[PDB]
């Protein structure tokens, strides 16, 4: 399974045409499942996603998808509350598909983009597994912004390889992951006019006119399906802290939490990420 | 100043005349503050507030209002979300006594309905201060029914003088404090037929169609005024783990807790209570 042999395009419509780029795997297989990723500048389906696609693809059909700002996907200039925006493009995604009630996972940003989704078309989402998600996570004990969304703010407003570098370091526990080479590929990605344009959009719009949308915590005890909320006990973008009120509202929430483990927990436990995934969702 | 020297009643319009019995003290000082009492079947203002009108009565004009179903105010056997009820009994009372911008001071259930009408005519309400308040509380550790509402349920299901006591006895840390003499008096008021209307009527409205309005951690953030919690740490009704949400965000809240003290703080740290009180209201 390679970027290229998986790459697909789909055109969709939300408020007009918007492109969307997505990885396919495991096709043949009964149960769909979808991969939102993380909201880092240079992040992607594929990258985020590398130790776990070819894996999930034994066991499901799998649709990554890059969400909009993102990837190879359309990155506009403007656009509303950006979990509700990226849904209406995921809707929209999962109408031409043919697509029914399908289980969500979603890291981070992907996470409020899954939960959103789930909100606003609740028919169309099943189980959903949640890593670090935004969102649906209130930090009751941290100040806000914490430190990885401040890391992030100050490489928009001064992008350089040393700010991003600061940034990557919190976003994991085992700081030897962050090497000079994917410090090299994530800026070459986060730098370009595209991404710059995008990441402003983004952080903006959590406090549009529609900022309510974005405050998924009020708004989880909802959701009727079985939900996975899983943690990285070192979290320092979306902390520990930010799982308790999802954890009690939500019927039928479970959570899973991993010591030793920061905001990318796809990554730094992947084995066992993987695993818990696949018995989730059967 | 005595039960009989302070006692008042008005009439007001909720769906129709509503009467409702107050404790007025203090009159001539230039600051109104208006205090709502617990929630227990035979609670009342007089009882509730005993080592604290007197005491708030030398710097403020005290209204302590009955509020409906308890004390000598109206018991109706039927009403809308009990908190949304009673805010709109109190705005009727606001409006006929010429009272404009006004804190308020409750607890437990009181405190529910001294949030519910900050949210509701958030111009009437001025600083609040609220002890172990329900309605603004989520218990983000504490599984329910907690044992403090369990034991409620239960005396209003078979209301006899143990079933009373066993609930007195986790309204407080001093279990000394729960005297035969006590018993006795507020089994006395809980037992009559008035009262077992009542609390039918409300335990079941915080579960009609208008749930919502009982679930205000959903909406604390819109509140701009500053916000006093005071909590006893060994509150077995509404437990210290509710009073995350609102003190996270409430923008201008604050917190005060008392290691050694139960659900009733006015009474077991009455004058802990009443300088912190005297202090946040000027």
């Amino acid at each position: 399974l390679t970027f290229e042999s998986t790459s697909r395009f789909a055109e969709v419509d939300v408020d007009g045409p918007l492109k969307l780029h997505y990885h396919e795997a495991g096709v043949g297989n009964d149960q769909t499942v979808v991969l939102l990723h993380g909201g880092g500048p240079g992040a992607a389906s594929w990258t985020n996603f590398s130790r776990n696609i070819a894996v999930l693809a034994r066991h499901f059909h799998v649709l990554a998808v890059d969400q909009p700002g993102y990837g190879h996907s359309d990155k506009r200039a403007e656009h509303g509350q950006f979990n509700r925006y990226a849904a209406m493009a995921l809707k929209g995604l999962f109408d031409q598909l043919g697509l029914g009630r399908v289980p969500l996972v979603g890291n981070a940003l992907g996470g409020g983009t899954a939960v959103r989704f789930a909100l606003d078309y609740p028919a169309r989402a099943g189980r959903l597994v949640l890593m670090g998600p935004g969102g649906l996570s209130i930090n009751l004990f941290a100040p806000d912004p914490t430190e990885g969304v401040k890391r992030l703010s100050k490489f928009s407003v001064a992008p350089t390889r040393e700010n991003l570098e600061a940034f990557l370091r919190v976003m994991v526990y085992d700081k030897n992951l962050i090497t000079p080479e994917l410090v090299d590929q994530r800026f070459a990605l986060a730098s370009t006019p595209e991404s710059l344009t995008a990441t402003r959009a983004m952080g903006k719009s959590f406090a549009g006119a529609d900022f309510e949308a974005g405050m998924m915590w009020r708004e989880v005890y909802r959701l009727r399906q079985p939900v996975l909320l899983i943690w990285g006990r070192e979290d320092r973008v979306n902390p520990l802290d930010g799982a308790l009120v999802a954890l009690k509202t939500i019927p039928r929430a479970q959570l899973h939490v991993f010591g030793q483990c920061g905001h990318w927990v796809q990554v730094e436990k992947f084995d066992e990420f993987n695993k818990l995934t696949i018995e989730f969702l059967g």
